[PDB]
């Protein structure tokens, strides 16, 4: 027989970079929740019902260290998972160190995350797979790349990547609007339908190892 694969592949940030980014994500959620322009849009954010504390709202958080997922394999059950694992480049890079560039932080009524911009070599570790779900269109590859920081209670694993994909798809169409504020890290935007994106002024470099997760 052949040996079974991980739940997923990806970069797994260092203790430091996880701690460094996790705290940075949590400062953002308070700055946002405590922002007037934000408090103006709770009607589009939730359904019913006062000021909301986003850090408890996104109550489902990463147990330990943060990670950027490349290919979710589900132990071989997922499509293209098989071809993706035998790629030479995936085998070349398994165990190698990497640095990732976080260009922005976002929030929607479902997820909080951090956009990841992959380099050209890192993009080679991105699955150029056949069966793109509606969102992938239009955006350069690797755009889906992110790190999950939080999810609302009843939200499913895939949504974080889709939330970012929907947002970028809108910036694509030029519906960003103008920056409605200058958060301490950078520029803020309201995209409607309870969507937001902060474009960091100095992009955050985190160090990580490309490996697989089983658990
Ligand atoms: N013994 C245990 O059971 C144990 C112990 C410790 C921790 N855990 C946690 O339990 C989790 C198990 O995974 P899960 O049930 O949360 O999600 P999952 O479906 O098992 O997938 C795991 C990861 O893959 C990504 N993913 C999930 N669905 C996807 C899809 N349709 N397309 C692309 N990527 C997808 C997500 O990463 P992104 O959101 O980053 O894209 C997610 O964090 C692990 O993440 C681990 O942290 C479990």
């Amino acid at each position: 027989e052949k040996d079974f694969l991980p739940l997923y592949f990806g970069w797994f940030l260092t203790k430091k970079s996880s701690e460094t980014l996790r705290k940075a994500g949590q400062v953002f959620l308070e700055e946002l929740g405590n922002h007037k322009a934000f408090k103006k849009e709770l009607r589009h954010f939730i359904s019913g019902d006062e000021k909301l504390e986003l850090v408890s709202y996104f109550g489902k958080r990463p147990p330990g260290v943060l990670s950027c997922t490349t290919k979710f394999c589900d132990y071989g059950k997922a499509a293209g998972a098989e071809e993706y694992a035998q790629q030479e480049v995936v085998k070349r890079s398994y165990g190698k160190a990497f640095k990732l560039s976080i260009s922005a932080l976002f929030v929607t009524p479902k997820t909080a995350g951090a956009q990841v911009v992959l380099t050209d070599q890192e993009l080679q570790l991105w699955p150029s797979d056949l069966d793109k779900p509606s969102a992938s269109e239009g955006l350069p590859p690797g755009s889906r790349a992110h790190v999950t920081l939080g999810c609302a209670a009843d939200v499913q694993p895939v949504q974080t990547g889709l939330d970012l994909l929907d947002i970028l798809q809108q910036v694509k169409g030029g519906s960003q609007g103008e920056a409605v504020g200058e958060l301490p890290r950078g520029k803020l935007y309201s995209l409607g339908k309870g969507r937001w994106m902060l474009s960091l002024t100095k992009k955050m470099e985190v160090k990580a190892i490309f490996t697989g997760y089983y658990g």
